[PDB]
């Protein structure tokens, strides 16, 4: 097949670095910069050779042309009220970016409020993050450019939707929060940097500051509430408590799943918001999560995960704070993880949890914590929901595999509560019933079972002989649950495959312990678990190693490139998205630092033994027996992903070229795609989605030799 030539990539071979005494190379480390020739001339190389592979082969084309036809859908996101007025974002199908819409009320005629396709031609420019105030009259919303992580906060007057001449600055990783007295707003953001911050810079993200920003002024004015000079990765996000009355305080530091909480009582300042405020160091450790529910008065409710790995609503008194006089709300469920809850209509909250990996959802009574109803859901998601404490209605919105989904309206003042559906859209082309999701549970290597999604077409022979796709996260308490994908459908009707998503430790399917059972000494059993779900699609007759292909981005990206050296014989195709591939320099930029809390630090001696077994960069090599050769392989990365840098993949690619590439055994292609005005993936637009995945599946289709199915 291999019709191309890998590009020439010199190697440094003086570039070596001690860690306790082991000795690592890193002959492709000049990669690290990407402003110099020598890295955009790699980049330009490795297109080059990838993109005619790519599109080759008319399967991408089909693959395009169905893509378009199928994904072109309405998609709606469910209604919230923020003061008089209704909103809800819409997207006719194909555009770039969705729109925001509002309507005076729920009868109402809908008008475009915020449309970003009109901020940039390729719909590079997109909505990250937004903050109405209290009255809901004034909005501040985060635009980010090319897909950096960057933000820049505009304002807009509501009625009229009227722009504002404010503008903040230098924002990222930020909250934003009104106070009630709609005076301004609290925000995030970095001091000035040397260099560049547009998102194709690597410098490290550190001494992140909360500042206060009183509309009508220049950001020059903005007061200084928080910061934290001795402790530079520390993180401090502000909201308001619904009474108006208190700022809180939430202080993180990396990605372990527990925060500082410290308060502010407004009432309390000599003379309104003028510098740091008078914080009240409630719980000053990170020890648990606390997130904020509601109060009324003193007696705040949270979540927290304090002794608690599954998560409970706890009630602590300001006036009593101590722990041992804390209430405990509603308890932790011995398996179920809550996995959030929303206070509505003063007195009622909505708890969701996850069953299995599956969403449910009740309301409970505030003052008690006891079960009032149960709101009736298919086996799936919950992925929207809408309902602050002053509102009297609910909006929800659940999705699954095989259909795009459901919003759900719930008036909250009728005596007896009747959900309904509020909107309903089917996508023309595909049948749900033609398929079935099974949910099945795998042993691991160490016994552990583990949770496994399948999606086939019914009535399937399992003889070995289908093509799979098996995806996989893995990491950070995330609970990879029921999505609807229409690219991935693609691959089950037209090119006869079988999709699986493997729950795998390190995520948050089973609480606390199943993150903690996926990171740090413990990283290798999600690969494990992963190779194991492997190994069952195979034995169990869905598919065969040279039919399976594997997929997961950014720590998802980690895990099958780890998979691919670890198990080269168990794969036919990888496909890598924006994966953390230098497990020894990660914790360098930008904001790598963060995620410490599930890796660890090749500072560190003891990190440094766990790290170097599975680093993908660091454990490239060849298979010993002659009949085995790696995968077919491809890397997607992009040169604004600012969450993880691009020389992850661009070191790693250089790696796999030279060790295996070279090989006379290996047939398989080994290759990148490197995007332009693109970063790690939110806020992308449709187009780029479409050419993403129409990439992705024709890649399959030619390593596998897949033919289409019209």
């Amino acid at each position: 097949m291999l019709s191309f030539q890998y590009p020439d990539v010199y190697r440094d071979e003086t570039a070596i670095q001690d860690y306790h005494g082991h000795k690592v190379c890193d002959p492709y480390a000049w990669l690290e910069d990407p402003d110099s020739e020598q890295t955009k001339a790699f980049v330009e190389a490795q297109n080059k050779i990838t993109v005619p592979f790519l599109e080759q082969c008319p399967i991408r084309g089909l693959y395009k042309e169905r893509m378009t036809e199928l994904y072109d859908y309405p998609k709606y996101s469910c209604h919230f009220k923020k003061g008089k007025r209704y909103f809800y974002f819409y997207n006719t199908g194909l555009q770039n970016q969705r729109v925001l819409y509002v309507q005076d009320s729920l009868e109402g005629e809908a008008r475009v409020f915020l449309d970003p396709n009109i901020l940039s031609d390729d719909g590079t420019v997109a909505l990250r993050g937004y903050a109405f105030s209290e009255d809901g009259e004034y909005f501040a919303y985060g635009l980010s450019a090319s897909g950096s992580d960057w933000v820049t906060i505009k304002f807009m007057k509501v009625d009229g939707a009227k722009e504002l001449p404010d503008v903040l600055e230098r924002v990222k990783f930020s909250c934003m929060a009104w106070t009630h007295d709609g005076k301004g707003m609290f925000y995030n953001a970095y001091p000035q940097q040397d260099g560049k911050s547009d998102g194709t810079e690597t410098s490290t993200n550190l001494h992140q500051k909360l500042y206060y920003h009183v509309l009508g002024t220049d950001q020059s004015e903005d007061i200084l509430c928080a910061e934290f000079p001795d402790e530079p990765k520390w993180m401090g996000g502000a909201e308001l408590s619904d009474d108006g009355r208190y700022v809180l305080l939430s202080i993180r530091e990396g990605c372990d799943p527990v925060n500082r909480l410290w308060y502010c009582d407004l009432q309390q300042e000599s003379n309104g918001i003028t510098g740091i405020l008078k914080w009240v160091k409630l719980i000053d450790n990170f020890e648990g999560e606390y997130d904020y529910v509601t109060n009324e008065g003193t007696v705040f409710t949270f979540k927290t995960n304090r002794h608690s790995p599954n998560y409970r609503l706890i009630n602590i008194d300001f006036t009593d704070p101590e722990e041992s006089k804390w209430k405990v709300l509603v308890p932790e469920h011995e398996k179920d993880v809550l996995e959030w809850v929303a206070c509505v209509r003063s007195n009622f909250l909505v708890l969701c949890y996850l069953h299995d990996v599956k969403n449910t959802l009740q309301l409970h009574d505030l003052a008690t914590g006891a079960l009032l109803k149960i709101f009736p859901l298919e086996v799936g998601s919950v992925v929207g929901y809408s309902g602050q404490k002053k509102d009297t209605e609910i909006f929800y919105q659940f999705t699954s595999f095989l259909s795009p989904g459901i919003i759900y309206h719930c008036d909250l003042t009728k005596e007896e509560l009747e959900p309904r559906v509020f909107r309903e859209v089917t996508v023309k082309g595909i049948d749900a019933s033609d398929y079935q999701t099974v949910q099945i549970f795998y042993p691991s290597k160490d016994g552990t079972k583990i949770p496994m999604f399948i999606v086939h077409k019914k009535g399937i022979k399992l003889d070995g002989s289908h093509p799979a796709f098996l995806y996989g996260y893995g990491g950070f308490n995330i609970s990879i649950t029921p999505n609807y994908s229409v690219s991935r459908l693609i691959f089950v009707r037209h090119m006869g495959g079988v999709l699986a998503v493997a729950n795998i430790r390190g995520g948050g399917e089973y609480g606390e312990t199943w993150h903690k059972g996926g990171i740090l000494a413990n990283k290798q059993n999600c690969f494990d678990d992963f190779q194991c779900a492997a190994e069952y699609l195979i034995k169990e007759g869905y598919t065969s190693p040279k039919r399976l292909t594997i997929n997961g981005g950014s720590n998802g990206g980690l895990l099958v490139a780890t998979c691919a050296n670890q198990r080269p014989d168990l794969f036919g195709c990888v496909i890598a998205q924006v994966g953390v591939m230098d497990m020894l320099k990660f914790h360098k930029y930008t904001i790598g630092h963060a995620w410490t809390c599930d890796y660890g630090c090749s500072d560190s001696k003891q990190h440094f033994e766990w790290l170097i077994k599975y680093s993908p960069l660091h454990n490239v090599k060849l298979p010993e027996a002659d009949d085995i050769q790696y995968p077919s392989m491809l890397l997607l990365t992009a040169d604004h992903d600012d969450r993880v840098v691009p020389l992850h993949s661009l070191k790693f690619i250089a790696t796999l070229q030279y060790i295996v590439g070279r090989s006379r055994k290996q047939n398989n292609p080994l290759l990148i795609h490197v995007d332009t005005k693109a970063g790690h993936g939110a806020g992308k637009p449709t187009a780029k989605v479409i050419e993403e995945v129409s990439d992705m599946f024709a890649f399959i289709a030619r390593c596998l030799n897949i033919d289409w199915i019209p």
